[PDB]
């Protein structure tokens, strides 16, 4: 079993984290901030047209290996 890689597109730059398809949305943000040296409160994901709250896990949007999240980062000094 591989572990899950979820790619992020964001207004910076394309990431992609490794996660156990079980890291859901207030677990995988967390590892978005970290590395874009961003809050958290201030990433904002979307799939499906809609926002991905903490309600919201990825894996349940069919988010999988090779699929990819469009994120909103509103930090402004992060550019």
């Amino acid at each position: 079993p591989k572990i899950m890689k979820v790619t992020v597109k964001t207004p910076k730059e394309k990431e992609e984290f490794a996660v156990p398809e079980n890291s859901s949305v207030q677990q995988f943000k967390e590892e978005i901030s970290k590395r874009f040296k961003s809050h958290t409160d201030q990433l904002v994901l979307i799939f499906a047209g809609k926002i991905l709250k903490d309600q919201d896990t990825l894996s349940q949007h069919g988010i999988h290996d090779g699929l990819t999240v469009h994120l909103v980062i509103k930090t402004q000094n992060r550019p």
